[PDB]
């Protein structure tokens, strides 16, 4: 298996100035003709000319309209195409081939696939050539004139980058498109889509320019009501970069298109975004609110890279974080101004603490642009995505909303139209970085270590309180864990936002602060200190680190209380939470090796639970932020605290302590289920296709998360509320009441129930199995079965098969049974789906990313299955190199 370097950059010998593409569809085959017009570059050395082409059939090849000789003058091997450079031109010249592709048997969803009855291409990272020959890397530029032809009553919908210039008819009941894209791109950018697609339609006017822009979103016929929601949230988007960065879209049409069979997301292809259907459709009867927020994130993200992934491109796949951190931060931005709600930041530092620092503390740990890769399949992770994310809004915490702007568009003006890589984004804002120190010798060179080095900083504190002297003293330290990527971690430039609190009457008593760190330590000082502060320490989360602020419960308590900053309050919960959690899981543990018979646990803080209730009573508090400060810490974000964690001991803690809460909290859990009702489910505008409401959405989280905590506990008589929620008209509610049914004989009959909701429409039976998946059941492995046989059967759809699966790999008893039987069943599942798609069963690995962390049983066990599957003669490249790496071998 061939690595891949990052210091091993060098352009090609080659140039592809334009590509002309006739890609005709028939019933069993699709022809692809393709004229490349070439040149011999300045970096040219006499090489052969090797192009990438995977799994293709040639009909034929040729160099200015002369067949080549294959054996004689070239070799093809189904993965690259070498004309030997006796063959090869001095100048410009034209390289034309004839290939045989079939993509109604292309289930990996690369290249140019069939979903249902629409045809339909992905091409990042390396899918251009699974459909003609390229010297496919994202530094090959070029102009496309792509022609498309098909049978018009199957594929009356055409569709390409660029304009639109020639429709034609074809004798036999066949049509054709031909659509011309001058300005150069990357040939991952390049998309085609044929079907019977149903679309909406609205025309957007610019700011500045006033150019209309006509916005297209499509879909088959069945969903076409469903696309609302995405033509509202494509508007929102284009006018947020209007608004907040000064940019307009540059091109006369968008077209948004959904496909049922999809690898997760969706793809910015030039003018021809196209999507999982799971994040373009909803509709308020056949969603759950959760949808709402995903397509305003997904369309988001997608149009932000219009500019950032489009108009500035990648120099090679190892800055691939410049584009996705950028565009995922930009994404947040805007999610976060449309939403206004302070649960929306929450939400994704949940994940990336959970997540990403599970990713970042395993073998797989790697900086957000790594050094090598075998499959650029791999790398579309967490870590670049998330954790680059974090690295681009540290510039904007650091540099402050202006000199954020003026960096950002010194990044933009200055590479608009050309390649980039992390360094010259990084330069921009160090220019900004000047001006704002108002000092031209000072840089952010440091700061390019958040691009190289791998691993969670840790960052800790000490203070010191002089009350005659009124001077506070915060005392900082960072340490990066050694791992296999670096052996000496150096600092990074950690800027931490902060604020002092006066516990007498939680007032802020400092303005607006960021603290630069940039060394091992440092102690910050502040004078004219009136009384001892509780420090709030990094608001809004404001650099990707373990934060150890080494408070009382008293003062986190006061924090979560007083404090003004959402993620310090949280985070006070959390570290209340945690050291509650680890106390009693030591307890338990002790038991457990012990063998006692009797023991000791140390109870829940009796003021932190008062402290829940005074927030949970407060009607002037924020709804999802009450459904936070209820929920233990993700059990993956628990495994970053505890070696060896056994699973079991674990569940025991959180058990305990859930339990203590609620044999206190739960008749106020109880009354406000019932007084939130009103809103909560209010159906003014459930017919206001446009209308959406966060904090609604989020008072239906809270008394969904309230249902949850009661039905647990058999709370008296909950049943009767649970049958009443399963006639809600929202699926939100009657699937939490499927949920919650699983500890009551009602579990059936509401799996019925919600089936018979469910089965008419593709993506809410998704939502439906991954709630059965999900299900607190006993008998889940018999449920699973019963899924498999009745509903999944041999689906080779991704979002069937991550629906079934992934949410049940959460189930902390029983996927996790000691017997190993969840792991074979996984291990199972990832070796079927790996004959097919083999990106998909990569993410289907996901549970066993923690292997090394669980107790020494069950590392052995989940060991062992990645062995087994390792084995497998018939293993592909990317399940392969994932799982070599995820075992150290
Ligand atoms: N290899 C993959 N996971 N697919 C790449 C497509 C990702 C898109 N650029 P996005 O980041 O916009 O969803
Ligand atoms: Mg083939
Ligand atoms: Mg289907
Ligand atoms: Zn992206």
């Amino acid at each position: 298996p061939k690595i891949h370097y990052r210091k091993d950059y060098k352009p090609s010998g080659f140039i592809i100035n334009q590509v002309t593409l006739n890609i005709n569809i028939h019933d069993q085959e699709t022809i692809v003709r393709s004229v490349l017009d070439m040149d011999i570059s300045k970096h040219n050395v006499g090489e052969d000319l090797v192009f990438d082409g995977v799994g293709l059939k040639i009909n034929e090849i040729s160099i200015n309209n002369k067949k080549l000789v294959e054996g004689e003058e070239y070799t093809y091997d189904n993965e690259f195409l070498t004309i030997f450079s006796k063959f090869v031109p001095k100048s410009k010249f034209a390289f034309s081939s004839e290939v045989i592709i079939h993509p109604e048997t292309n289930y990996a969803l690369t290249g140019l696939y069939k979903s249902k009855n629409i045809i339909v291409s992905q091409c990042e990272a390396t899918g251009f050539r699974r459909i003609t020959f390229f010297i496919d890397r994202p530094d090959m530029m070029a102009k496309y004139d792509v022609t498309v032809t098909a049978d018009k009553e199957k594929y009356p919908v055409l569709l390409s980058n660029g304009d639109k210039v020639n429709e034609f008819e074809i004798p036999g009941g066949r049509h054709g498109a031909r659509f011309n894209d001058p300005p150069l791109k990357p040939c991952y950018l390049f998309a085609v889509v044929a079907g019977d697609l149903k679309h909406l339609s609205a025309t957007y006017i610019t700011k500045y320019t006033k150019k209309k822009v006509e916005l297209y979103v499509f879909s088959e016929e069945k969903y076409v009501s469903k696309l609302q929601w995405a033509l509202e949230c494509l508007k929102k988007s284009m006018a947020f970069d209007e608004d907040y960065f000064g940019l307009e879209y540059d091109l006369s049409r968008l077209n948004l298109v959904a496909v049922s069979d999809f690898n997760v997301g969706a793809m910015e292809n030039k003018g021809l975004n196209i999507f999982n259907a799971n994040s373009l459709l909803a509709s308020k009867k056949n969603s759950i609110d959760f949808s709402y927020a995903r397509i305003l994130t997904v369309v988001g993200h997608e149009y932000f890279h219009q500019y950032t992934g489009n108009r500035v491109t990648l120099r090679d796949w190892f800055q691939l974080t410049l584009k996705e951190g950028l565009t995922v931060h930009r994404e947040n931005l805007f999610s976060e101004e449309m939403t206004k709600t302070v649960t929306t930041r929450l939400s994704h530092v949940d994940l990336l603490r959970s997540v990403q620092f599970l990713e970042d503390s395993s073998p797989l740990s790697h900086p957000i642009r790594p050094e090598s890769y075998v499959s650029m399949e791999n790398f579309y992770t967490t870590t670049v995505y998330d954790k680059g994310s974090e690295v681009m809004r540290m510039y904007l915490t650091i540099l402050g909303e202006e000199y954020y702007k003026k960096g950002f568009d010194i990044y933009i003006k200055k590479n608009d139209g050309n390649t980039a890589t992390c360094e010259d984004f990084n330069y921009a804002m160090e220019q900004a970085y000047k001006m704002k120190k108002a000092d031209n010798s000072a840089n952010l060179n440091q700061y390019l270590l958040w691009f190289s080095q791998s691993g969670t900083p840790h960052v800790s504190f000490k203070y010191n309180y002089d009350a005659e002297k009124k001077q506070y003293s915060i005392h900082v330290n960072q340490y990066t864990k050694p791992d296999e990527n670096q052996k000496e971690k150096k600092p990074l430039f950690i800027p931490i936002s902060v604020g002092l609190i006066n516990p007498e009457n939680g007032k802020e008593m400092i303005s607006q602060t960021t603290l630069e760190l940039t060394k091992e330590s440092d102690t910050f000082v502040f004078n004219n200190i009136a009384v001892k502060p509780i420090p709030s320490l990094f608001r809004g989360f404001s650099a990707p680190v373990y934060i150890e602020d080494q408070l009382t419960d008293e003062e986190r308590i006061l924090l979560l209380k007083y404090d003004s900053d959402a993620f310090v309050r949280y985070n006070s919960c959390t570290n209340i939470y945690m050291k509650q959690i680890l106390m009693n899981y030591n307890e338990f543990l002790k038991a457990k090796n012990e063998k006692l018979e009797s023991f000791q646990l140390t109870p829940v803080n009796a003021q932190f639970i008062d402290a829940i209730k005074y927030l949970l009573e407060d009607p002037h508090a924020d709804a999802g932020f009450k459904s936070y400060i209820v929920s233990l810490p993700q059990d993956r974000y628990i495994i970053n605290f505890v070696s060896n964690l056994d699973t079991d001991v674990l569940a025991d803690t959180k058990e305990y302590i859930y339990k203590q809460i609620g044999d206190k909290l739960n008749d106020v859990y109880y009354k406000m289920f019932k007084s939130l009702e009103a809103k909560a489910d209010d159906l003014t505008y459930f017919n206001d296709e446009s209308h959406v409401d966060f904090d609604q959405m989020n008072m239906r989280t809270l008394r969904n998360t309230l249902l949850s905590l009661l039905s647990k506990a058999q709370y008296p008589n909950i049943l009767n509320e649970i049958i009443e929620h399963s006639k809600s008209p929202y699926p939100s509610n009657w699937l939490t009441s499927l949920s919650v049914s699983a500890y009551f004989d009602k579990y059936f009959e509401l799996y019925d129930k919600t089936y018979k909701l469910s089965k008419d429409d593709e993506l809410l039976l998704q939502e439906w199995l991954k709630t059965v998946s999900r299900s607190d059941r006993k008998d889940i492995y018999e449920i699973l079965k019963k899924l498999e046989n009745e509903v999944l059967k041999d689906s080779k759809n991704p979002n069937d098969i991550r629906a079934v699966y992934l949410p049940f790999t959460n189930n902390l008893r029983r996927f996790h049974d000691i017997s190993g039987k969840g792991y074979k069943l996984i291990a199972e599942v990832i070796t079927k789906t790996d004959k097919f798609n083999p990106m998909v069963a990569t993410q289907l690995c996901e549970p066993f990313k923690l292997w090394n962390k669980l107790d020494t049983k069950r590392q052995e066990l989940m060991l062992n299955e990645m062995n087994t599957m390792l084995q497998e003669p018939q293993i592909s490249n990317n399940l392969k190199e994932y799982l070599l790496r995820l075992t150290n071998k």
